[PDB]
């Protein structure tokens, strides 16, 4: 309707705000995955991955990476989120965490959702070890 004032270069501003914001926190538990890796820039969005995991090892580790990506609208628009490794976890974790992700944007849409979205993972991920519904062999 109105796109004129600021240009998408200002939302280039908080997006990489959320980096170094997010950066203090994992410092170490970082993933670099933009476009910047042994060359200097080229076609870089910003993009980030973070290594996520339980608090402890058992009865088990549930190590999940959470790669948020800042679409060049955002916070104007959602962005992407997706789960790798997975190993403990099978399913009916990550998809739980997807449906939060809603009600997180939805309150955090406009500021960073790195954090959030991390928090929350981390949060639920390491109460479920605790209890979680164990089966074993499906």
């Amino acid at each position: 309707m109105s796109l004129s004032h600021l240009t998408l270069d200002q939302y280039y501003e908080i997006q990489c705000n959320e980096l170094e914001a997010i950066r203090s926190i994992y410092m170490d538990d970082f993933t670099d995955l933009t476009k910047r890796k042994s060359s200097w820039d080229k076609q870089p969005q910003i993009i980030f991955e973070i290594t996520l995991r339980s608090v402890d090892k058992e009865p088990v580790e549930s190590s999940i990476t959470l790669h948020f990506a800042m679409t060049p609208m955002y916070p104007y628009t959602a962005p992407e989120i997706e789960f790798k490794n997975v190993q403990n976890v099978m399913d009916s974790q990550l998809q739980m965490l997807k449906s939060e992700f809603k009600k997180i944007h939805n309150t955090s849409r406009g500021q960073e959702i790195i954090f959030e979205i991390t928090s929350f993972t981390q949060e639920k991920l390491d109460e479920f070890q605790n209890v979680v519904n164990t089966q074993s062999l499906e």
